[PDB]
């Protein structure tokens, strides 16, 4: 009963490659609805399916899945995942479609279903402890960027 599977795919954590026009390029486009930095506060574990409550940090695009300046959105997904694994108290960053709707009146809502098309990068909570401090130079370009510019 071996499964492997690539779920929410992630990306490295420092690697000099990704420039400011790289969170851009893909933010702007059709497939992703909403491009914002959230931040874990909590994790939920079952028998299987799990879920991920987290804080919005910062909207930089729109969601049409509710999206607010600091909201309450939730992740969930299988334990199969052998390629994703959030850390309460880390921050990342997502850019993707909308997520799925079926709130009713209080047992649905909207649940992120939390898929390899969500963009997802770590974003290193701390600049001065790696002694690196070089991936989180472009990342700040693209801050004022996309908030002021945008495509």
């Amino acid at each position: 009963g071996s499964h492997m599977a690539d779920c929410g795919q992630m990306q490295e954590e420092l690697d000099l490659t990704i420039s400011a026009e790289t969170r851009k390029q893909t933010a702007c486009k059709p497939e992703i609805a909403y491009a914002y930095k959230v931040s874990i506060t909590s994790i939920t574990v079952e028998n299987v399916f799990v879920k991920y409550k987290a804080t919005l940090l910062d909207i930089y695009k729109t969601g049409e899945a509710v999206a607010e300046k600091d909201s309450e959105i939730t992740f969930i997904k299988k334990v199969t995942c052998t390629n994703a694994e959030l850390v309460k108290g880390r921050q990342y960053l997502i850019m993707g479609k909308e997520a799925l709707q079926i709130k009713y009146n209080a047992s649905f809502r909207y649940i992120y279903p939390l898929d390899s098309l969500t963009w997802i990068e770590y974003w290193p909570r701390d600049t001065t402890c790696s002694s690196c401090q070089a991936f989180l130079a472009n990342l700040d370009e693209f801050a004022e960027d996309i908030f002021l510019n945008g495509c």
